């Protein structure tokens, strides 16, 4: 069964059961793609709700919206912000128009779900109306980006956690490897000591970089153009509705939101977008460089560094014994290099905008809710399959500490530069210890466990 | 209800009616990280079952594999190429293991599958082994890249037919406007007549170039190192098998496959994918800039260039008639952006090749598989929903052709450049036509009708 | 005429006349590539002096260094702090060693004109020693990346003042522009109302955004390494060395420094890198779309927008007078897209750091100091070229405005949504404005010219 | 002592010296913003005095340039082709203008030269005219482009030789180490067996098909729009002067050119430089992942791979021997980063094109000019400075391969799957070879060494 619903463009016949209207029908047409829907993105659905929500409470407080139609409506966010409905949002997220679609979609659904609370059927849009009574006050221009910059803030706490979860997992190996004596590398060349435990604890400083700076960067989020309408000029919004509507999703939401500076300016900057994404490509850029090393760090198991083993997650041939495919970093990495991929997308788009409008915000909302989400799941998975069950090879890296030529320098103050140089060309040419070599020279081995401690070279005071 | 598998890691319970093993079920719990599994990207799969069915067929017809085996080994690749068990490939695309999750995947499936055909339970891998059996004389790094190159070849029809759709869209509405006299745009600087016409026969011809060099670059792909095995060296893998594996691939695939050149630059070579990668590239940033002329020509409807009329998509308020969002071309453009970034994102993966293989290559392919994807549906709607309905304001064309002070370049070859721009100058400043200034100057009345029409001026 | 040095690979010829000793001739030879030489971003040579200035002093005050030595370092430190012997910093940018070249360009140009500040040869290396006494207590590891640091936030002012100017420049022309009304336009169809001056105080205000976002990222760059030597373990260095030179530095540079929290992290972390670089990126992706708004406003003479007109800097072609190709938008929008390829760049090198070191910090800062330099020369020729001598055509904006149906709206209180969608439509199909509709109707002229005016409408 | 000289915006005091006029003179101060001039870029000077020759002789082959003029402007264009006057092209490679100041330069600087062949003075126009007589039956929009694409066509052979000689480093490589045998490593684990000189020919095989792939790319550039003049159109370029100019083109040059097949798609077009930019950055990837395999492989001295070594060219201290930074390859990937970022740069100015022209061409020439020289020069270095002197450290191979669980796999036939797999456990645990748990099992030495050769298993028959 169906029914008939009208827009300026003619008649259709939308499904009896759909919560959607012509207006949604028409979009899922116009703008199959990707086979990517709004409801795979549910985050900018609750927001879009949240902003809707405010708008009908606002109106409703200014004597501009009935009663019962506040009621009704308010009660259909309310219904969509707790997860229900979510299968009604079907347009691609690589939508064309600005994000009028997406406002459709929600309008309709919206208003439908409404009519259902107040006992009238759906398509009866005489008693609510899509556009009249949903959208008052409003204009895709400012519910969409206000949504939008909603729909971010929202998602925050999934890459803060995982980022605290990570950080928390290289802190515990950190601790537990603090003792665990190697050789640094620089260049890929073997440099001077340094424990397995710096190395860790200093992934784990790099990422609290990581979680400040993106807090702050969020913060810029909370700045909206809610009621400059459809360029700035805030036309057919009055200053009393975009005041209280403001508060009221700043009540909604439980985030303190706040005027844009210049509503002209705002109706067009991707700016914040950029600078969002930046810090997304930075977490990746520096991830995936982590990534790297434990990928490094765990060569092998004989013919690499082979200095950690991490945990085998994937099975191997009884034949083949110590191959250690370094699994989850490698997933890690495909995970960066796609933030980073993405990341060039939001710039292009937010390059494109003309005059009062950048029209590409749909490709970027859809770009960085995907970056948060991966990036999430990267980290999580990083801090639980791979980084908790880390183990430290004690004894090779011991070697390779020892084996160092740097550790010659320490006996420059005890038998002078020229010999101390000889005993370091002497070790490299014959492939044994600065121990060993200075032993030959006669110099007392409980002398030199005290001189070439490479433990204090490691620590400083 | 369960049933009870062992890998080398241990025991695990894996539900009844699943066809993959604990292998598969392990690698689903390692990489969950985006929610779009191998079954989003079929045309790999139907690829990895290819292979393994050119595998076993080689491996019977070298007696390496006894006839009961391969006769269900066989009939389990062939349901998979027929569409049949895609649920059960259920891994991660972001997937760590450089590719042999999705090749644990289909050998756990097909046997599995083999095993049914072949009266017996699942898991009962004494008899169809999905390592001994299913990948026997395989190793990843030779039946996946493989699967790789299959599957990109075989996506080659979708975004050819595309581009076929859009170039005839083009050329119709080249012909439907041939005569419609307009003025071109240098810098977005006014210029010298031409037709909306040659205008839109020149956006048909760009896409022509595009069909030609996707061919080009697709025919790279050809090349396969199956039978390289592990690193190149050949190693668990006879010449013989290899070249049977490679005949039998091309007469199941439909498409002439060879073997490549050196197996152990191979192993490891991902250039392949760059330029390929970078076709698409170049055609999302040609795609792009013809969408950008659709909404700039578009303009208005009072205000703007307003050379052209888009079909009304999506409906306007009853209040702003004349509004027309230029809203297929925008979902255009994002295709085109999310390309150029997925080809950087190729970039990134390519260049992160370590000594013997890349291990970044199921990224790779997940980006390739659906920038073709999204390029084709972009296309096929810009022709459907676009421009098969497009329109042109023939009075506002032509008056921006008969207003403009460039009808005294067609002078040039009569009084030369000099006195020409002359009469350029007089024109502009004493508001009068070149028309005007020229017969002021002794010219032909008679003469200058015909050099100065700004439709004669748009041909030779 | 030459002199003989040697180093731990041999001897070597070096130039008589040269301050630069064996081990930057040798990098010469090695990072031939680009013809681009390190004095080509002198702010990084002032840095390394004056780093040099600090270690020298904290090795003095600790007495690791003699007085002589000191005051004859120093001294060299100064010259080059002043200016001087910026033609002898002669290796690539593109070099290899992570720094080490540019280090010991520095060390060994200091210790030759150390020596002769102290009256002794040049080579005379046994009194003034290039890694003895001019690096002692240092690694390139810290030294390099400090310098670095240094460098970019003494080069903070030249893209500041650049903004700010282009900043004055939109908000003198906000003010001048302040009546001219005009139509908005969404996605490039008519919109409602605006006016010219409101559309260039956004201009303005959105770059002051970007002046609190890149003095907020600056700061970033406070944090220094200086003391962590080769990888952060401060091996060779004493901690009130490292504090005093920290000290030191910030008085000799005028900026306030601190040491970095973590050094072992420090070592290798070019994540402060990618952050500014993006932040560049950034503006360059808002100045490229505000130049696009000014050839998109600027189009015509007869045939576009035009609804402003940039002063004419390039003399035109004369057989087309009124043509005004925007040349100097063209340019800063080549400058932009050069940034964001160039934050590529960084983005690759960042990403490719290996253990206790990123060895890419050459051409991380190279890049950086380049787009630094474009943006800034970029922003004040738009400024000075373009901007202060734009000019408004007022009586084409104001028919922009006035030919609008967004003026339609103002009519729903009036005479209903019904009556006024009426109205919208019987304009846009005869061609009059929604004035001339609405008079036909007998609506009151005086009432209308009111209710209808556009300029009313531009501001709450 | 200076000039006067006179455009359409007043007049302006040019250095009596100076060949360049007002025009040049203004785009010089218009365009100051990198210091980076079209001298520095002299390919695309020579190739816009190609054109202006070839257009010269056209023109006066159908009598429309007089004779003296025509050799006047012929011996200057010659001037400049030989690489005279270099330092009288002084406009910014930033230029706006979509390459009209370029052109302009050209015509100003050849019309004075040509002045001073007839021995008339400086500035002396109304005898030789830049615009009327040196820009005769051409626009911007064709010469311009043309000149661009010839630029690249002449400077394809400096990539080309570098490639051939980074090739041949290899190659000989290749045959030096054709026994050297070695551990193979897939996900940085230990794989099978495979000899040095197998790696190294990989290397060789690989650059030899972007030779392949650089030639059929760059033979794009041949199709040129010489004579579509501003938009396409032909206007003011006849039928014949253009067939003439393109036969003349070709002659000058040594290259067969043709005509492009529809002049208006070829007036915007800039897909061709996309395609160009994409194999730089492709032959950029491989480059630089050779690169790090170079520094992987060399890693050490002792706590590292370390299976070759790389020449020392930068010097080290005498108390820390052994140290060889990887300084040629670093250099080398630092290279492949900029070309990389370069292709974006060109992406974006391709993306970017409106209408009738794309603007921006100015700039991706210059990108792709610079990148083909540093990648030229990059691999030309790697070849001489590095791989024409890498050594093989054979034992630390050998023991590589030895030292391999693989090894186990030949013993299957010999005591059955149980017993092989055994073997690999019991040395993985011990860290003894499989050789060595192979004989503690009463196997015979002298028929191990036959069954576990890794020599063989690196060779296929
Ligand atoms: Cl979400
Ligand atoms: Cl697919
Ligand atoms: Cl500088
Ligand atoms: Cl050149
Ligand atoms: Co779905
Ligand atoms: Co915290
Ligand atoms: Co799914
Ligand atoms: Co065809
Ligand atoms: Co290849
Ligand atoms: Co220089
Ligand atoms: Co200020
Ligand atoms: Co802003
Ligand atoms: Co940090
Ligand atoms: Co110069
Ligand atoms: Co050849
Ligand atoms: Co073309």
């Amino acid at each position: 069964m169906t029914r008939r619903e009208q827009d300026s463009l003619g008649e259709r016949d939308i499904p009896m059961d759909a919560y959607f209207g012509i207006q949604t029908l028409r979009a899922v047409e116009n703008f199959s793609l990707s086979d990517v829907a709004l409801n795979h993105i549910p985050a900018l659905v609750r927001a879009l709700a949240m902003v809707k929500k405010a708008a009908a409470t606002a109106n409703y407080k200014l004597r501009q919206l009935p009663e019962p139609k506040y009621a009704a409506i308010v009660a259909a966010c309310d219904d969509i912000i707790d997860g229900l409905l979510m299968e009604q949002f079907v347009v691609d997220v690589f939508q064309g128009g600005a994000g009028t679609s997406s406002n459709m979609n929600a309008n309709e659904v919206i208003a439908n779900r409404a009519l259902e609370h107040l006992g009238r059927p759906r398509g009866d849009y005489q008693t609510i109306h899509p556009n009249d009574d949903v959208n008052m006050s409003q204009s895709t221009n400012d519910v969409y980006p206000t949504a939008v910059r909603l729909a971010l803030l929202l998602s925050q706490n999934q890459v803060q956690t995982a980022l605290h979860r990570l950080i928390a997992a290289f802190e515990a190996k950190g601790r537990e490897f603090a003792t665990v004596i190697k050789i640094g590398r620089t260049q890929l060349q073997d440099a001077v000591p340094i424990t397995l435990g710096q190395e860790f604890e200093a992934f784990a400083a790099t990422l609290r970089e990581d979680t400040a700076r993106l807090e702050e960067v969020a913060a810029l989020f909370r700045e909206v153009n809610l009621g400059g309408t459809a360029i700035g000029t805030r036309i057919n919004a009055s200053h009393a509705y975009a005041e209280q509507a403001i508060v009221e999703l700043s009540q909604i939401s439980g985030i303190e939101l706040k005027a844009t500076g210049n509503l002209v300016e705002a109706s067009w900057d991707t700016g914040a977008f950029v600078t969002f994404s930046g810090i997304l490509r930075r977490i990746a850029v520096k991830l995936s460089k982590i990534a790297n090393d434990l990928r490094l760090l765990s060569s092998g198991p004989r013919s690499g560094l082979g200095e950690i083993r991490l945990p085998a997650v994937q099975p191997g041939s009884s034949i083949m014994p110590g191959k250690v495919n370094p699994v989850i970093p490698e997933s890690v990495n495909q995970v960066c290099y796609q933030v980073i991929g993405n990341d060039l997308t939001v710039t292009m788009a937010a390059e494109s905008g003309q005059l009062q409008l950048n029209a590409f915000e749909p490709l970027i909302v859809y770009n960085i809710l995907s970056s948060m989400r991966l990036l999430g799941r990267a980290m999580t998975n990083l801090a639980e399959r791979c980084v908790d069950g880390i183990e430290a090879n004690v004894e090779r890296c011991r070697a390779g500490a020892e084996e160092s030529i740097s550790l010659a320098t320490a006996l420059v103050p005890v038998v002078g530069y020229a010999r101390a140089a000889e005993i370091a060309k002497q070790a490299l040419a014959s492939g044994q210890t600065v121990m060993e070599v200075a032993i030959s020279k006669g110099l007392d081995a409980s002398a030199l466990t005290i001189m070439l401690d490479p433990l204090r070279m490691a620590f400083p005071p």
